[PDB]
């Protein structure tokens, strides 16, 4: 029933908040036939955009030409106009053919907030960059996508954690049944800490401080809120992060108990038989810097997985890769394309 | 003398520490954007200077520093600041955003303040004041004055002493910095229009302007035009490093220079033979810190280049320097 | 006065001498490592993530004067050919990561050699492991060589120990985020050990690594032998750690009960807290182990219970604190 | 078609056997260091400044296979009694940094051994140093033993042979502010080679440091011998540096001229960019020397002028690109 598209029948895009997330779906859709972005709002001048485009620190250089102009700038040959409005209400996102936009700012992340977008001469759908809350559909590619059938308004494509842990919890509970577990992300830090020690806008005592200088525990809502995309783990899961001094890559650990014994064997032949575009399987001895970049939602370490067997009672550790910049970015991507081709 | 602070932020709160240890000056009121228990917290606990020297206690509208309470607003315009309510006749205006003449002058007012100190460069009509290098510029009747740059108060010492010793024609500088505050964590649009401070911190050497070689007539007014010069941002959380390659008006060896420089020595410019790196600097009290194992002076066809490099924590060297001029403009105000 | 020997002026030996230099009753009056006088003496001084020595260095001929006191140093590679006794030294240091085993570390002990050794690290499982403040009542003094654990066990194990004597620990893994530390490379190449994720740019990556602390923990603490494992992830800083450890309970537990049985459990060696801190506010701590009360988790799912507990440590001045404590204690019921 | 060996699989070792990859008629079939070869196939796979390697490697006995071909590993460690002949070695990129002499480097040199040698790193006096593209013209083919200069000179080079050729040089000081290396402590701790700022954290310290590319600048540019000297400031990031040198010149000029005289000397070795970029925009770039039109400044004070020219490297690929460059070269008129 969902009639969708051919990826010759273009859909325009716009991106509010060209940042991390922002610039690097903007490189990924440079791939994407059917999806292009005509249209994108800052706080900021074109030629700063134009710049943070073509030169990036963890990702690397601009495959392509990006050259500024007024009131934009084009890539390899193509305008893309550039505005600064910082209110959603205000930018007339059907000036530029825009149905979809991708909200990546991290400050209208609610159903409410993100439909802000959708007025006279705005945008017909959002889909946020973030968690948008219970009330919103909320898809990780190749586990749950299959919700959607294009009639909604407002998405969420998760966070980069969610994206990381969903194919990897969802291999647990098909094969072994999870009864409960307790997680913990070791994180790259993110824009939202800070540089140095100072004055944190949100009121956190620990993204306050030093973010490339120290060790930093923070909290997270991606194993609580797991359940919006495997509703069979809901409320069976907690956890927590500790930021790190990497500008980009993470991992993330899940200790659990589960229904059924297993091995480590056993184990790692459920992530690999569970493999695809979204979720990888891995046996070398990899590190973060080897995952930068990286296509996979998730990308499992089988070299990492312990069974701790006490008295007949197990508890098994899984352990899987994610770069929360390109990682997430790319599941955003595919999210973002299959909506695009159900769209009504 | 009782003192304020506009801006609660790297130099606020080491000058808050630095004074804790000073007779003549305490802190009664601080200004910032947020709420006490942030501002508590960072004085508390600092990554780079370490552990608070005492104990801090979050009260109702501020904190108790040793069970001494000062007072927290959250006033985004200097100019609606009630100092004088908490006794304030000084404010150190520390925010960054308020560095000017016109723009510090909004302190002073009816139940506002007498006088301000900028932690910064603050123009050409504000006296700018290097301690133990021009604090002898000041007579106490001053409205607003200048404390420099941290680079400023590096550099100035060691220029002065080449100046004084050999006579100085030109140089170029080069600060090898830690990076601060104004970048960005991560590559985002930067707020200044800056595209190398927009990218990420802590993971590249940046290139940046400064402006302390060129301003330097504004501490040492005959090497007024003489110097020009750049930073490379890199990354370490705080501990800089000046180099000023020079042409001397007299020939000189390698120990005339580092002599002279140990002869300039005080409780501002220090001098050192040890073969140190940055974290070696941080917290120091001196303004700047002359190496001698750095000094080149390299001799072509009759030509001499000398080369002198001092190191510096731009935040403690600073707000060390910072603090001894805050003391001396209180007691002569 | 117990006159102390180093072998290997590292980060453990040299923090060791620091922390010597306030304790009344021992002394170092002999250094081996394998460089001159002058080096050794510059790493005193200077100290990238301690800070600067409190006290005058300064080098003389075959040693260094440390507040007018002359510490000798020699250069001798092979244990066996140190002579100990020289300078007075009854009891060695052995901190240089190469003779950590009851065979290597005996080697100290000779003919004009010293008495007794503690290695800085786990010695093996026919060498007494003693984290002082948990165990150090298991030595007599009759012991040649004793292991003061590592960093991680000296951080795990009291907090372990309040679990079991609160609670009942059926089973547990452990994480610990760690700091880079000198057996990883600076920039990718070739690691000596044949570890491929050591070999790896220890400040440019998160890296996975092993760690035998949770799983040799039945050496410190007996009732819990077997029960746990563990893993470490060790990441961009150059000193500062954290271990946190998902235990199942004998008894069912709220937060609030599990930050009490610690507050409880706190000494010299334990400490306890409630600010939400990050890393370099632990940097130079005197606790074996800091408890993150703020970090604490229990997630009751149909009745069930998965318990998550988190302590700091500065795997330098934290393990030489407990270590140099070990030592001391070791020193004044030598027999 | 060359083959070749590579002594010491290390960063420029790794670098340039990648780099040799796309290039036809040079093909690496014997490999020495100091461990089995699933620690090289695994450093070669993975690299975290220069990404994943491009292409499929798989252990084997004694070497690896790369797209199905294997090259074979040893783990020898005197040049002596390395058998180079046998996997037909004529050619050896002495990259171990403990051979860079010439005495040292022809030990490669001898019976069922190798016909010639490339240091990867200074070489000595008597030893022909080469940079690409600035004095390349210098090797006739007949020479056992050359060196590929250092990263600073490969850098300082082009920019300062452009100043020559148009202005004239009477003296400069060079500042390079450069990425860590190997040969600095992880944690602070003992230097093995003596040097007491190299013995420091090399992540978390700005360590100042001696290098010779100034000084020694003679060998690559003979009319420069004796005007340079210079030093060194490392700092916290992993790959990618850059080259300040402050210059006195025989002619007054603007910073527009020097500019234009850099744009003009501007080949595969030499770039030219007006982009405020900073240190990771460089990283894995196959220029050896990149300057940096932003960053000229010349200050004329009282009718005299000093001149400020910044070119940036990445010290592992800029270098190895330059090696590499060199070696195919050497390889043809050998
Ligand atoms: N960075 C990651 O690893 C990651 C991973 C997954 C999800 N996310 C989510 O993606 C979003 C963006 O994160 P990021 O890391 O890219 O942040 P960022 O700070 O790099 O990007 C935010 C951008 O939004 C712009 N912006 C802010 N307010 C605006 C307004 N009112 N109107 C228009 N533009 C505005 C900023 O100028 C900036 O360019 C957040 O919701 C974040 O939680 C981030
Ligand atoms: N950090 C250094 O190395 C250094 C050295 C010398 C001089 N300085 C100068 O000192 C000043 C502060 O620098 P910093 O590094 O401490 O900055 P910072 O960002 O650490 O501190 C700035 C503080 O000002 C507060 N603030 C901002 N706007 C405000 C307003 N309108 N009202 C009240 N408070 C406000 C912020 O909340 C923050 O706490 C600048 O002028 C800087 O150039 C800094
Ligand atoms: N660094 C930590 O966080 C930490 C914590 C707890 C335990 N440890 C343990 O302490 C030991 C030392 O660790 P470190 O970090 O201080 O290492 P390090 O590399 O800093 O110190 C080792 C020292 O031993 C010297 N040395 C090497 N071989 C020698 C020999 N044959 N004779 C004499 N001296 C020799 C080296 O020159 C160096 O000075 C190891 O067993 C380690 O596991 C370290
Ligand atoms: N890394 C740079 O930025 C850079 C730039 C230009 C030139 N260089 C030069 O290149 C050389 C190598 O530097 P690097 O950074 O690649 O070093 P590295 O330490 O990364 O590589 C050295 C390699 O040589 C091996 N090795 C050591 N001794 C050996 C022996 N006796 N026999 C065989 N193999 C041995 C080591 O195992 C290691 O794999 C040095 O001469 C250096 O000065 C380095
Ligand atoms: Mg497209
Ligand atoms: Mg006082
Ligand atoms: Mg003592
Ligand atoms: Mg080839």
């Amino acid at each position: 029933g969902l009639v969708p598209r051919g990826s010759h029948m273009v859909v325009k895009v716009g991106i509010n908040g060209f940042g991390r997330i922002g610039r690097l779906a903007f490189r990924r859709i440079q791939n994407v036939e059917g999806v292009e972005v005509t249209r994108i709002n800052d706080l900021t001048d074109p030629n700063m955009l134009a710049h943070l485009l073509k030169y990036d620190t963890t990702q690397g250089r601009f495959d392509g030409t990006v050259e500024v102009k007024e009131g934009g700038f084009e890539v390899n040959g193509q305008f893309v106009k550039v505005s600064a409005e910082r209110e959603p209400a205000n930018i007339d996102w059907a000036t530029d053919g825009v149905e979809i936009v991708l909200e990546a700012t991290g400050f209208f992340a609610s159903k409410e907030k993100a439909e802000q977008h959708i007025h006279e001469n705005g945008a017909k759908k959002v889909v946020i960059t973030a968690p948008g809350g219970n009330d919103v559909k909320t898809v990780v590619f190749n586990t749950n996508h299959d919700i959607l059938d294009g009639t909604e308004t407002v998405i969420s494509g998760a966070s980069c954690t969610t994206n990381c842990l969903a194919p990897m919890a969802k291999a647990l509970q098909d094969n072994f049944g999870v009864k409960q577990g307790l997680m913990t992300t070791i994180h790259a830090y993110t824009g939202d800490q800070m540089i140095l020690d100072g004055p944190h806008r949100g009121g956190d005592l620990r993204r306050a401080r030093a973010g490339a200088a120290n060790i930093v525990p923070n909290s997270t809502g991606a194993a609580k809120a797991i359940g919006l995309v495997i509703p069979e783990l809901n409320g069976k899961l907690d956890g927590a992060a500790q930021r790190v001094p990497v500008p980009t890559g993470s991992v993330t650990e899940l200790v659990a108990t589960l229904e059924k014994d297993v091995t480590v064997e056993e184990v790692n032949a459920a992530m690999k038989a569970a493999a695809n575009d979204s979720y990888g399987y891995t046996e070398d001895p990899i590190v973060s810097s080897d995952i930068v970049g990286i296509s996979y939602g998730s990308l499992f370490d089988a070299t990492q997985t312990k069974v701790l067997t006490v008295d007949g009672n197990q508890l098994v550790k899984v352990v899987s890769w994610y770069d929360n910049e390109m990682s997430y970015t790319s599941q955003l991507v595919r999210t973002l394309e299959y909506f695009a081709k159900i769209a009504k």
